[PDB]
């Protein structure tokens, strides 16, 4: 009756002092497993949530705290808060300016959003993303940045909240804190950054973030290194401006050092190698990046990654990187001396067999043949490639249902056919027929390569 009276009292008065004292009591009662029941039983949650609209900060503070306590301990308070319209009221409170108050509020949101897609969608509809991002760009209070970064991390895996957080300028905002002395704050920002950076729209003002990510690759903390490598990989995929910036701040050396120190830890090498693959292609300084991998002692370890214990994702990425490295003439000989060709060929042969009987082996087929196509620009490499009895296989790939495989197969044959002895071997393999057909390929690259092979023979 008392608690019930207290709730009603609070939930009715218009005189602010009746609010302070009532809220205070409920608060004080929530310190014990009992009060978390008196309030809950007496329908306090809907009343408290109602007080989240109070004009008296003193009130708001008391209500959000009691709610926080119930949310933390009281079984069944999270669904009750949701039902009462708690989420909308809390997001609306994110425009307040008291950091202790904001820390309690954002923490309630984290507790409610975690493992609950429904709440994540409501936070989004209520404007949660922009409001959380503004907090990261405004305050310095660690407890608040941390709690807010946790709400962002929870929303960052939602296909709907993700693009909204990115649009609100979230990645740049999170980037501001990557050198904060608070490790828990840095790591949460990196985890959120990794989820958001995957397939995000192109952003402006990413310079600082990119420079800091490269520096973090040298960290002794594995989780920091793994995240920095993953973010760099995501942000450089088909983004020539980011590739340029990353290369300009020493990204190639840093990444190579990272792969070297990673050893067989694929959680680090796989993304670092994908980043290197992005940085060694299609941007103004790609050639320079191709040379830089060599110059910083990267060729031997890149080839080594093609061998066990490497798993498929890593091998796929590594093959892709070698393909780009081979575009640089000065890497032709060293890649050959380091043994890239026979391993690429063994991978190709085995991968093809599987297709004739996660990463799809068709991707490895295309990948290796593609790398061989580029390596074949060098005469000594053509001798090695040919000496490994690859021609019969390349010709067989002409019959592939996949156009891209048809393309690199015709392309590597095209390079090989520039040497008369090879042209005869290719013809002896009965490549004329399949090549002829491919002349009418809707895929212009295929058609164009088929024609060049036919000419050379
Ligand atoms: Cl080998």
């Amino acid at each position: 009756q008392m608690v019930s009276a207290i709730v009603r009292t609070m939930q009715n008065t218009n005189d602010v002092e009746t609010a302070r004292c009532t809220a205070g009591t409920l608060h004080n009662l929530s310190h014990h497993r009992e009060g978390l029941l008196a309030i809950f039983k007496s329908g306090g949650i809907p009343a408290l949530v109602k007080m989240l609209g109070s004009p008296v900060d003193s009130v708001l503070f008391y209500a959000i705290t009691t709610l926080h306590n119930l949310l933390l301990h009281q079984e069944g308070a999270k669904m009750a808060v949701r039902l009462a319209g708690g989420l909308q009221k809390m997001v609306a409170l994110l425009n307040k300016t008291n950091v202790k108050f904001l820390a309690i509020t954002t923490d309630c949101l984290q507790i409610l959003a975690y493992g609950n897609q429904e709440s994540k969608l409501i936070i989004l509809a209520s404007g949660g993303p922009q409001a959380l991002v503004n907090i990261m760009r405004t305050y310095t209070y660690e407890k608040l940045l941390w709690t807010t970064s946790r709400v962002l991390k929870v929303l960052s895996v939602c296909s709907s909240n993700k693009p909204a957080i990115v649009e609100a300028g979230g990645m740049q905002a999170l980037g501001l804190h990557l050198t904060d002395p608070s490790q828990r704050l840095v790591q949460n920002c990196l985890w959120t950054l990794r989820n958001l950076s995957d397939a995000a729209t192109k952003q402006e003002g990413m310079e600082g973030l990119l420079g800091t990510l490269v520096q973090l690759l040298g960290s002794d903390d594995i989780n920091v290194v793994t995240c920095a490598a993953g973010i760099l990989s995501n942000l450089t995929c088909n983004n020539y401006k980011n590739k340029m910036m990353v290369c300009q701040v020493g990204g190639i050396e840093a990444l190579v050092r990272t792969v070297l120190r990673a050893g067989d830890r694929e959680d680090i090498t796989e993304p670092a190698i994908c980043a290197l693959r992005h940085l060694t292609s299609r941007h103004q300084e790609a050639e320079m990046a191709q040379n830089a991998v060599r110059l910083h002692y990267g060729l031997p370890v890149v080839v080594k990654l093609l061998h066990p214990p490497s798993h498929w994702p890593l091998i796929k990425a590594t093959v892709g990187l070698i393909r780009n490295l081979a575009l640089c003439p000065a890497n032709h000989a060293p890649l050959r001396e380091q043994g890239a060709i026979p391993r690429l060929v063994q991978l190709l042969v085995r991968a093809h067999q599987d297709t004739q009987r996660g990463v799809r082996m068709e991707e490895i087929v295309e990948g290796c043949t593609g790398a061989l196509h580029i390596l074949a620009r060098d005469v000594h490499n053509r001798i090695v490639i040919r000496g490994l009895n690859t021609i019969p296989l390349f010709v067989q790939l002409l019959y592939s249902p996949i156009e891209n495989i048809q393309r690199v197969a015709a392309g590597v044959l095209c390079e090989l056919a520039q040497d008369k002895e090879a042209a005869e071997a290719i013809e002896a393999e009965g490549a004329t027929a399949p090549l002829t057909e491919l002349l009418h390929s809707r895929n212009e690259g295929v058609a164009t390569y088929a024609a060049a092979v036919l000419f050379r023979m």
